[PDB]
Parts: structure tokens; sequence; C-alpha cells
């Protein structure tokens, strides 16, 4: 069990993470830096910011929306 | 105008706003699971399956940079949206 | 069912409801006014409650795909 | 503190915190416990309320707080 904050760092570094109180099953986030996301989005429009996803229960990739009851929990984990 | 109001025009491809926002000439637009997967990816190497996203709604935000958009209580309450 | 815009309304008027789309079941939006921190220790804007799988009481915070669902229906 | 993750720490002592870079002046957020806010609202006393952040906006406006993605990864948080 891994507070938000400890979660967040390791997200800041790369790794996924998730909480076991989400409701759905086998769900994670990842982050993807400004120069990733220059080179991943290729649909035209310049500079991202820094964005979060979550690879959902139906294996969709969505912006990860930081929830108060994620962002208080001390329920996350690594993948 | 509402959110409510603001959700349809978005939907229809154009740019909205809310005049109590702090920051300057921000808007949101939305691309849709078809339109993100457009020339999406590094280009080098093959997934296994081809990423499906969801709809994603961006903010181009006061700094000139597109962020993913957090829909605020306060943004999805108001009533001063608008179009741009 | 109904569109966010529509669930916002009727959250408005004092009713709950929920995406029938979510993962969790027996969980419900209500909205109150913030003024009940008046009396605690501005211009007090309404507050969107959750009532969790869990059975907590928390802020709510939509997704994207919360507000642009068209599957919100009435408790 | 600095990062999200200690100002979370900072709210939930009772203080209030802020990011330098928000694009409003005067703002902060402050967190109110499950107690004071099954008091407040007068249910939830144990379905139990959790705590709640909420942010003063530049409007002098109270809402009930949503982060948004940088202001989670950011290191501009302060205390007021
Ligand atoms: N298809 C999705 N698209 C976007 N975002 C998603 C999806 N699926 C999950 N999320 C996010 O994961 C969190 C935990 O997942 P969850 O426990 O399974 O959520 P849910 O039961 O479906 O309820 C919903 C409430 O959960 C809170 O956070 C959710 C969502 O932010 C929100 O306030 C929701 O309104
Ligand atoms: N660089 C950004 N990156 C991501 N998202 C951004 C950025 N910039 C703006 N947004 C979003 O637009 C909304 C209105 O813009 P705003 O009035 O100028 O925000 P603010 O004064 O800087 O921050 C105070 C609160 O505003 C709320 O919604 C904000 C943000 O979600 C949040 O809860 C903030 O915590
Ligand atoms: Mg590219």
């Amino acid at each position: 069990k891994m507070s938000f904050g400890e979660a967040l760092e390791v997200l800041k570094q790369g790794m996924q993470v998730y909480r076991s109180g989400w409701n759905g099953k086998n769900m994670f986030l990842f982050l993807k830096s400004s120069d990733a996301l220059a080179s991943d989005f290729g649909f035209g429009f310049p500079v991202f910011g820094n964005i979060i996803f979550i690879k959902t229960a139906d294996n969709k990739i969505h912006a990860w929306v930081p929830s108060q009851t994620d962002v208080l929990a001390e329920d996350w984990d690594i993948v």
C-alpha cells in the first residue's frame, strides 16, 4: 500500500501505477512527457504538456482525471 | 451558455472557453477516437494491437501548451461558457 | 439515456444520478450548497458529492468519459 | 511543501496550500475532515464522509477542488 505521493513520484519516473480500490480491473496509469507526445500524436493542429493516461477496463486509452478519492487514497501499487 | 450547451458545441468540433477562467486565450477542443488514431505512434516497431483511444478533451492553456482537460466542478456548473 | 447536461440539471433540482456504464455499483451523485461551511471556523458554490461503491461520501471528480456520456440515469 | 504529495500532507494537518504557477492570484486549498463535514452538512456521520479538499478561487468563490494533471505533477506548491 503506497500513498498517492509515493505513487506519484514513481509515475514521474516512468512506472505504471494503480489503486486496488478501483472498481474496474486491470487498469493502470502511465505518464507521457511533452517530448514523447510531440512524436506520438501525429494529428496536426505544437507543444504538449505532460499528460497522464489511464488504460481502462475495456483496454482503451483515456486521459486520467485525478479524483479526490484517488489523490487521498493509500492503496496504490506498481504494476 | 451552460456547460451542457458548451458540450454540444465541443461535439461539433468547435472550441469553447469560460470567461471566468483566470488564464487568458485558453480554450477546449475535443479529439475523437478515430482522430487520435490518425498517424498515431512513434512510427518505429509494431504494436501487437493498434492502441485504441477514447475521446480526449484537450485544453490549450495560457502558456500556449496542450494539456488534458480535467473537468472541474466550477467548470461543469458554470454558466459563462462561450464559443471561440 | 440522459446527457451529462441533463444530469446536471437533475442534480441541481435535488435528485440523484448515476451512469449505467460505471464499473462500480450502488453509487450515485447528489448536490448540495457548500454554504454549510459558513457556520464553521465568500460566495459559496454548489458541490457535487459521490456516494461511492464502498459507502463513502467524497467530492466527485468527473472523468472526460463521464461528461461526454449519454448513459446517465436517475435513482 | 514543494511536491503535491507534500502539499497533501500539509492539507491533512489543517493548513492551506497554493501553487505559485496558478494563473489566479491569492487562491488556496483547504481540507475539511470527515467529522467537520458531517457536523456541517448534517449527514455522513457513520454512508460516511471522507475528507474533502476545497478551493477558494481568485473571484472569492468556494468550490470543491478538482486537480489538473499539471497541479498533481507540479513542484511549485507552497504554504499560505
Ligand atoms: N472509461 C473511463 N474513461 C475515463 N476515465 C475512467 C474510465 N474508467 C475509469 N476511469 C477513471 O478511473 C477511476 C477509477 O476507476 P473505477 O473505480 O472503475 O470508476 P467507476 O466505478 O467506473 O466510477 C466512475 C468514477 O470513478 C472515478 O474515478 C475513475 C475514473 O476517473 C470518477 O470520478 C468516475 O466518475
Ligand atoms: N497549465 C495547465 N495545465 C492543465 N490544466 C490547466 C492549466 N491551466 C489551466 N488549466 C485548467 O483550466 C482551468 C481554468 O484555468 P484557470 O482559471 O486559469 O486555472 P488557475 O488559476 O491556473 O488554477 C486554479 C484551478 O483552476 C482549475 O481549473 C483550471 C485547470 O483545470 C483547476 O482546479 C486549478 O487547480
Ligand atoms: Mg509522430
